[PDB]
């Protein structure tokens, strides 16, 4: 079997990129909307026992994308392509990962039954809300981590770096901050919002020292970018000299960029898991790290047969 | 078990009538869009032990209202209804029944595996685009027929109708056509494309009535219009069971020479209407609150195949 | 991986062509009944690791045909193959393929169901009734078309073909007949029953050739035949993939005008054919054996569906 | 829900006898064929609810009868039954229910499967040839004994029965003949070939009882018989739960010794009757029926192990 | 149908007590040994058409609880119970629920599937690790929450309890401790725990204040106490006047009971999920809470299908 | 893909033997427990597209070592290795193959089910108690045999083998006896209990081999040495695959008087035979290291049924 990559309706460029490294064509594939808006795919070429991996993030119009994907994967499957990967670098609907005290759905855990049933043999996707998902699916997942991404741009566009500090947003942040904050040898401070109950104004309680110095929020995802907002707020009133936040998933929904173009960033750094051209010219401190090349390498390791794992620490 | 029926929010006046002529209020259910545009559905009720009816067509934004009806059928599930019922008057994905030469999807084979995996135990549906879909599940699947509620609106509507013909726009439909015209004791003509059209069938100074499971661009029975126009029929209606109506649909049918063009109440049809004064809707909330009924007290719903309720 | 085919007792010596033209030996298995009628199955030799293909169609004792290939399925899968595929020229059961308004089973899916559950990875079969059936699977189906045999044999055999018709005997096959009056660039005469025919397209001094799916009892074909009599075509042919041929239908052959009745060997016709001199048959064992090692060797099967190998 | 009767083609009588002692009629089903020998089903009441037991029993055309038995049980599963139990007094292709040294199917496992994804969800079956096949289901399945029967029938037929001796024929299954003598407090003399037999038990100027599951050709019996009159028995009887009576069956009967060929009607034997004069047979629709009513119910079943109802 | 209670081995008293509350009697049922050390069951009644509920807690010897756990919902399912139903008050297993960067199995996914397998048509358990593992199902799982009884005893046995603070030892607790603190209408604090080896606690960062205010540290579970240990030395460095631990699973491996009666807390208090006698023997600061009306009433509204979340905020 | 073999902590100079005969390192796994005794799994290595063995009997803390056995399976599925094969030399809860009379589980069948769903490909396993077992699973599953090994063992241990008795010591297993007879060209005397037990064939100054699939307490050869020392055999002896030897095992070897207890080493033996001099040991490690050997490279495993390699 050789590598065929597909690209969805939701991120081209990153399909496009991801086919370069691998020095490969997209494959050619019809998936466009009838005229009562029902997705309507036709693949291009035979897929017949070949190795192929479709590229669909979970952004822009979310039901839309997904149903493309699922029906993409459909038409691979029975087409008898010899193996279907799912490559989908942000995971729609990640965030619903339990039901807690509420009659609601768990729509992550329909998402990966969804996908099971329409035929994916295996997912690649990167930095999932909660890793529990991995454990939604009965095939393998491979969840790839920009951290390596996020290392490498911190200490080539932070000149401070060595005397940064990691911060993490709220509770569910630290053991994320605390890794890169390991890697990187700088200390961290913790932030969290306090209870609602001091009616006067919501509070943040922040740990550890960030006076005159630079803060670096991480994060694994910016919706409508409140908590990065909050978080930013507090450590400048703590002192901090500049903020940065990273995220891996730049999804900026409802009022994020207006919040972010009235914050106090010095720059909003984002991975490509989401397309940005369209959100960066309406905001220019947002800033984008190109994850093509994990995404690219994951794909050849599993093709081949190499360690992906070898990827969680290493820039290829 | 107790019926408990949850409106999506492809169409909410479907689903509020068939409750009342259950006699039941709407089950309590939140049903929006997160910021990000992901789905977010809250049952506001228990379900559990209860025998859940889940209205909701394929209609509207096509993908958003499937993945709303499966995220409602999973959050029964898991909240331990004891029977969970996907009512689907427009079944979505139905004209992709079959790959036939070509590198495609079968879509309607994978929605019915997604209504299963989300836990759905039981189909309820009208006029499926093809029938060899009931057997793309493996969960019981009723399909209803508008036929009863046409031939009822035939009768009350056309004064010519015992010398009128039904005729097919395509050759693949022509079985409804048949069963619609042995019911009345009528003639079937039959019209199919060779740009031009031929018909089988006297339609000269005789009112045609032109049947079909559905209209989406009205391509097609406007061109059996305009076929049948050119053979001297006096009237030409057009009787569909889902009214899609996309695209230049409006336009098309504004600008034929149709009579009327009657549609169910599968899909919702007020803004359509708006635009086009000739669209008729004829309602089958009692033929879908009759199938609910039957299948929750253990009842014959085939005996709705061929009587009005 | 290797090609193993395998034959059931159904169609042996189409079974034998395929080989031959794979330059292989059919596999050794033991195909036979114990003495109270149930299927004794024995695998010859060693499939573990290798590629297997068995080749059994729905006909003759259709029931203990579709057991013995769930039996050698079954065999084949718990010896440790890496792939079965089943190769079953007529599918068995194809008819019913839907319930539409009967208390009835969809016979059709059953049987999807059993050749899943059984262990195959694989369908390889030619002119399915209907091919939605194809979506009745969660496994992938090639449904291979016996239209380039076919239209091979109009020209080489019919002399008038520029000027002939084809013509659909039901209109639920008509797709068939346009695709292959394309092909052809003629005209599609259609005929459909009102005890009378209708039929459009001039036939007159003409060839009619009817091509439909298959040929069971021949009340189809032959009744069509009657309606093309009647208008004046100069003969008429009829040409069928599945020449199933069960009951009456012999009788009816040679009763009717028709100058030649083709089939292809999906079915073993030399029974038929011994007592039916206007029977004559194509063989589609290279399209079948094509098939086979495509999927083999991962080469385009669809290239099939327009050229004759 | 109620409980529905269906009997399939295989045996129309005892399917009448339980549903006698059950109070109900026989539900509406046409079970035929089609012309080209397909099965053809149509359920002539609905079932919509309703707790449906299909008997159909492992015999005669074997093939066409488990064919019949699937399709019915599929038919039965989309109309909305709201249980399907299949009643299978003998459970065709039990004795192929391991490989062992041989690259042969496991063919119970495939029926199991088969009967699974039909739709069955529950199974009666009679003195199966291995209870091993109860692992084959993940769906319940109860395996009823005969044993009651026969003990009554030795009690009430059998004279000498407190100095009688239970011999098996084959090592295999002695289980059932120690089970039998410890009821009846005998001895059990055992037999087993080395085209000579070796027997342990005094059986000397005593009637002699052999019991096993089934008599198919009846070699086993025969043999066994003959070694028993070597050493002396007065009488010798054989008693089996199914008479399958294949091929040679009927004249090695004929043509032995023994004083009676005792067994049930999980087989129609009329036919078998007509022509060997010493076969007797025990009903055993009281502890089908029995079973049926105490599945429906929820009462206990394994009582019925040790009591005649 | 009726309700049928059925004991595993592990916890026979908490059976017993639920079976009171119920009005009924344990089933009939062999549990023990074959020689072998294979697990042997035998159901002692028919179960014909009956709500069966088997009671197994994930404590003692594990494995062999679970084998017999999914051994007894075998014959239950096969001897045509109506509805098979596992009552586990204490997850087996649940602590395996992700991979992260290692070449780990995810064990309750796989307990899971094998309950599933096994015929269990219902899971009814208390305080899962993580609610993630719902999402592990496709049946229903119905995880009910000590915190109603939790908030009882903290009302009747800490004078001081509208003047605490609430105080989560790692972030996986910080929901819990953020609902009890706003039943309470007090104060929480969150510690951020990070481990680098398994059973072991390597550092600890406490985030908001505790000064001169009594201490409740809540949590899931204690196993070998090391996370409630090392929290109680931070809080009392913090100027936690007094420190109470209140877990659910009181799990006690190890060096727990050692590290408990050396430690500084006022008591200890568990739920009886797991059977506490022998360690209360050893240990005169553990306090148990009896969770088993909860229970019973879970079992009796599901039979019934009446509302069980109304047990999320009310203690029958 | 290449082979890899992974230790359980069960039988680990097991998995050594085998993987020195295929010339490889085990792979790199932490196999322990947590504080609260849960299993706790780590793989050391990428087995991402390995083929991949796990070597686990079913002895010792046999729950533990299950759930050991599905966690490791688990964790090589989910890290992406193209296959994974259990090679479980004495299965676990093998005799609890059935119900047969009892409101027991069939244990057998859920280990297999548990099995699957932890994502084994394919099963390895020696002298299963029923070879029914097999088809409790849906994967395949390799029954190997420890005849040839054994039989060897006999030829080159026994003096007089060529006028030895093979000798069954329950009626249920006498099929391997029988075989191994046959190959031996050899008598095979029979043994069943009435607390008295009953002998057919010459034992008389000659050697009785006793031979079974497995010696949990001892009482079962107890008992027919006992019987077969009655009846004047000079010498008895007992040859097993599995040696499990629980509970009063030992003392009963010890005090019994066997001239030697044979089994394969399917189970550790050290610790048993420093308490029991008369144990002694047939290593097996070949036939598996070749079974692995052969499923990895597409050959024939049936070949070792006859053949020691
Ligand atoms: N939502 C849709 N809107 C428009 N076309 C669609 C849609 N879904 C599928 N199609 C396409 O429409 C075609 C199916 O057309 P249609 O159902 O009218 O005819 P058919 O299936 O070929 O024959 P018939 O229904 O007459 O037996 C296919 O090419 C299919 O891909
Ligand atoms: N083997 C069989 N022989 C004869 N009739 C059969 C067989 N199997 C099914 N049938 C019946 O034949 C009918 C199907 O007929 P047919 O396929 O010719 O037409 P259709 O499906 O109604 O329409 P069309 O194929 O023209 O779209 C059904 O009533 C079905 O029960
Ligand atoms: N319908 C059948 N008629 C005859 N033989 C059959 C039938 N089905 C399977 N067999 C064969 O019969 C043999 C099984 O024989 P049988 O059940 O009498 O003995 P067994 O299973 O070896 O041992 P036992 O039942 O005594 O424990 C196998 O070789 C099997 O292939
Ligand atoms: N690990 C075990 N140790 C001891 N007894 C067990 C074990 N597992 C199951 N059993 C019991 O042992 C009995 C099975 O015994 P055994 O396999 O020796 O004979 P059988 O299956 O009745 O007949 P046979 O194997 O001779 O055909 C059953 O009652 C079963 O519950
Ligand atoms: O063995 P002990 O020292 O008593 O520790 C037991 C801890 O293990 C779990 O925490 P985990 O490390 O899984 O963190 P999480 O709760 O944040 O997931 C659990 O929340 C307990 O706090
Ligand atoms: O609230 P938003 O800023 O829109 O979303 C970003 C955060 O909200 C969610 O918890 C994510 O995991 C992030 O921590
Ligand atoms: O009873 P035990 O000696 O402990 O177990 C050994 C025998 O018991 C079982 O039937 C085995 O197959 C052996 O024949
Ligand atoms: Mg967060
Ligand atoms: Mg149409
Ligand atoms: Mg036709
Ligand atoms: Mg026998
Ligand atoms: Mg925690
Ligand atoms: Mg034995």
């Amino acid at each position: 079997p050789n590598i065929k990559i597909f690209s969805g309706s939701s991120h081209q460029d990153l399909s496009q990129k991801i086919a370069d490294r691998l020095g490969l064509e997209l494959g050619k594939v019809v998936t466009k909307k009838f005229s009562n808006q029902e997705t309507c795919v036709e693949i291009g070429e035979s897929v017949r026992g070949e190795d192929v991996y479709i590229v669909q993030s979970g952004c822009g119009e979310i039901n839309d994308n997904l149903m493309e994907l699922l029906i993409m994967i459909n038409a691979c499957k029975i087409a008898s392509a010899s193996r279907v990967t799912a490559v989908i670098p942000c995971f729609p609907y990640a965030r619903q990962d339990k039901k807690d005290k509420s009659r609601a759905p768990i729509s992550a855990k329909l998402v990966a039954n969804m996908l099971s049933v329409a035929g994916a043999d295996h997912i690649i996707t990167m930095d999932l809300h909660a890793s529990q998902i991995q454990g939604f699916f009965d095939i393998p997942v491979d969840n790839l981590y920009a951290e390596p991404a996020v290392l490498k741009w911190i200490r080539e566009n932070i000149s401070e770096w060595r005397n940064c500090t990691i911060v993490s947003p709220d509770a569910g942040g630290a053991k994320r901050v605390t890794s890169i904050a390991d890697r990187l040898n700088v200390d961290f401070a913790l932030i969290h919002k306090e209870r609602k109950k001091a009616n006067e104004v919501d509070r943040m309680v922040l740990v550890g020292d960030v006076k005159d110095r630079v803060a670096i929020l991480v994060d694994d995802m910016a919706d409508t970018c409140g908590t990065i907002c909050h978080a930013a707020d507090k450590l400048l009133s703590a002192g901090a000299t500049r903020v940065y936040a990273i995220l891996t998933h730049g999804i900026f929904s409802g009022p994020a960029i207006s919040r972010i173009n009235n914050a106090c960033f010095e720059a909003v750094v984002v991975t490509n898991t989401i397309p940005q051209e369209d959100k960066m010219k309406h905001c220019s401190k947002i800033q984008v790290i190109d994850i093509s090349m994990i995404l690219a390498e994951a794909i050849r390791r599993t093709h081949n047969g190499e360690s992906v794992s070898y990827l969680f620490s290493h820039v290829p």
